[PDB]
């Protein structure tokens, strides 16, 4: 199952919905404890983690440092220890069962900080900061290395990408993308880092480009059918899924799937309601 948590459409949502690519169905599950947009989702030990984001309530607007975990066996949410700072429009990646929270904003502060979460101790430790302040950053893990791609620094939208070495504890710059992208969807498929969509300060983008480590190069692939930024992205059974996003006029509910063997995109499903800024991950389906 593909899970989408949170999101945004006129305000921040607490929806938690799971998609079945063979059923067609969307499952409504336990709402997030607090409505949140601009968050990230990941899966460690089967549990679905929802990280950071912001609560845009009609009453107030607060960036979040919260970490919350969802259990598909219990269909229940449980809070974890929070990060050191609120991180809206965050990126996250998993390395050896540890959650890396990357960038994001807190009010006017644009983070370059990065922190690591250890699920076995429910603890958060700060690691080496990034070379760039990046909110709306895409994050991926390839061969146990953490990559931070694109983003916005508060003044400029970025096309650069950097790599973090966990044991070396430092970041080093890599080849920049062909396109400046903030709020793109970044994932790993096979051994290539995919950057899809995003916003370049002027247009929402449908272009997709993938980074090959062996040649240290970003090459363009088949573009999506719909430009979108602040989209959700995940990989399921060797195919990429992008969910939602914002195209400058509407909050999309389109869900596109990319088949790498044919370099093509297809529209498989719509979400129950358009939204952007979701967390998205894949884990076992819940329990009847």
């Amino acid at each position: 199952l593909i899970y989408t948590a949170g999101g945004y459409f006129r305000q921040s949502l607490s929806y938690l919905e799971a998609y079945n690519p063979s059923d067609g169905t969307w499952l409504r599950l336990a709402d997030l404890q607090v409505p949140r947009s601009g968050l990230a989702g990941c899966v460690v030990g089967g549990l679905l983690y929802a990280v950071g984001g912001r609560n845009n309530s009609p009453d107030g607007n607060t960036d979040s440092s919260a970490l919350d975990c969802y259990n598909p066996m219990t269909n229940q949410w449980s809070p974890c220890a929070p990060m050191s700072v609120p991180r809206n429009r965050i990126g996250v990646g998993v390395i050896d069962g540890h959650i890396y929270a990357v960038g994001g904003s807190h009010g006017c502060i644009h983070h370059n900080s990065v922190e690591r979460y250890e699920p076995e101790r429910d603890e958060w430790h700060l690691v080496a900061p990034m070379l760039t302040r990046r909110i709306g950053v895409g994050v991926a893990v390839l061969n146990r290395l953490l990559y931070a791609v694109g983003g916005f620094d508060g003044t400029n939208r970025l096309n650069s990408a950097e790599c973090y070495y966990p044991e070396r504890n430092e970041w080093r710059m890599i080849t920049a993308m062909n396109t400046i992208r903030s709020g793109a969807g970044v994932c790993v498929l096979h051994n290539c880092i995919y950057a899809a969509g995003g916003y370049d300060g002027q247009d929402q983008l449908n272009s997709v480009e993938r980074y090959d480590v062996a040649t240290a190069t970003w090459t363009f692939v088949a573009p999506m059918k719909h430009r979108r930024s602040a989209l959700g992205i995940t990989v399921h059974q060797g195919r990429i899924y992008v969910l939602g996003g914002y195209d400058g006029h509407t909050f999309l509910d389109s869900v596109e799937c990319y088949d790498p063997d044919t370099d093509t995109w297809s529209e498989v499903t719509r979400m129950t309601s358009g939204r952007s800024g979701v967390g998205v991950a894949v884990t076992m389906e819940p329990s009847r």
